[PDB]
């Protein structure tokens, strides 16, 4: 019944057949029962904090040809652009003057940068006294190690599926077996390591889902990242359905009740699918938010959401937009770094 598989949820009792179920049910009181529990396990374990991550998207350029990504390789109607060093350094600056706790650096698999560029930029960011996360896809160990010894605290490094026939046909470059060993390199040297699954894709079931819940689990990630897949037009994907915000939903509440201490961001594809999409997650498990930090050119002003469309006067807007969104909800700001605080077990 919808009512016992609640139960088995709350003893802990996370079997495939269970999460099968949970997944199977399209009930709206059962949803809203899943939601207000991974809530209320947010509020006990990671609480009312909401944590800032800045992203700084610096570079669009990639080596790889992933199918699903407006970035690969092939897409030919992008303009490609790389931020320098000191673009950077001092964009992180305003942010760190703006309150930022956590600057993300991000791109596509740009070699321009790695490893050496990459090891000065954060070291000169960690001058500044905030936490780093990385987002710079699959690299050789040597240079996760570089980094880290550079002084990054974070990497995230999606799985997106851990189906690995689905995997390799959607990132022919690579393979899931290629992504399962970088992120437990990550964990291994130290890193907080974030991992996550986009939810709907073409080809995915259910079972696939379980299949990246369990896996979640398996390796207690530190940090998940899940949203939506959301077709891009200059891709071969361009074509296939939207993945279904609830459902998706529902992969965040049971993330955050596999994981109750990890880092869960309400992803921005989250906010792009329904509106309000961002808060309501946030009522529904997750405990970070990761507001766009690039600045024009490389951004448009110019961030479509369903009907609404911000469009906003300056490169700076969206920190304090979310900074008011986390008073809104009742919640509070970080007064620290957020990083990942290994409680609920041992
Ligand atoms: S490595 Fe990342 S940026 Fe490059 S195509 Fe794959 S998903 Fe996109
Ligand atoms: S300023 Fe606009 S684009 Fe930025 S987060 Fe707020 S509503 Fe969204
Ligand atoms: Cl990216
Ligand atoms: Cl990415
Ligand atoms: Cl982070
Ligand atoms: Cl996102
Ligand atoms: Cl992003
Ligand atoms: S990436």
């Amino acid at each position: 019944t919808g009512r016992e598989i609640l139960e088995k949820l709350e003893r802990r009792e996370f079997t495939r057949e269970v999460l099968k179920e949970a997944l199977s049910i399209n009930d709206r009181g059962f949803n809203e029962a899943l939601f207000k529990l991974a809530d209320e396990i947010r509020r006990k374990y990671v609480g009312d904090e909401v944590h800032i991550r800045a992203i700084i998207e610096f570079s669009n350029v990639c080596r790889k040809n992933c199918l699903y990504c407006g970035l690969r390789r092939d897409n030919k109607n992008l303009k490609r652009y790389r931020m320098t060093p000191e673009e950077i350094v001092e964009r992180a600056r305003l942010a760190v003057q703006f309150g930022a706790k956590t600057i993300v650096l991000q791109s596509g698999e740009d070699p321009y940068y790695m490893p050496d560029v990459i090891s000065d930029i954060v070291k000169e960011i960690k001058k500044m006294g905030v936490a780093v996360t990385l987002s710079l896809g699959e690299w050789p160990r040597e240079y996760y190690e570089k980094w880290k010894e550079a002084g990054a605290d974070r990497y995230l490094l999606r799985h997106e599926t851990a189906n690995p026939v689905l995997h390799r046909k959607l990132r022919p470059d690579t393979s899931f077996e290629n992504r399962l060993n970088c992120l437990l390199t990550l964990k291994e040297l130290g890193y907080e390591t974030g991992a996550g699954s986009m939810v709907g894709l073409p080809g995915q079931t259910i079972d696939d889902l379980v299949d990246d819940l369990l896996f979640l689990k398996e390796h207690d990630f530190d940090m998940v990242g899940i949203g939506p897949f959301i077709p891009h037009p200059d891709t071969p994907l361009a074509n296939e359905k939207k993945g279904d915000f609830t459902l998706t939903l529902k992969m965040v509440a049971l993330t955050r009740i596999l994981l109750p201490d990890s880092n869960i961001p309400a992803t921005t594809a989250m906010g792009t699918i329904v509106p309000g999409g961002r808060e309501i997650t946030l009522r529904c498990g997750a405990n970070v938010i990761m507001p766009n930090w690039t600045p024009s050119p490389y951004r448009q002003l110019y961030q479509l959401y369903p009907g609404k469309i911000c469009v906003f006067e300056k490169d700076t807007a969206c920190i304090p937009c979310v900074m008011k969104m986390i008073e809104l909800l009742g919640r509070k700001p970080g007064r620290d770094w957020g990083g990942r605080k290994r409680v609920f077990e041992t």
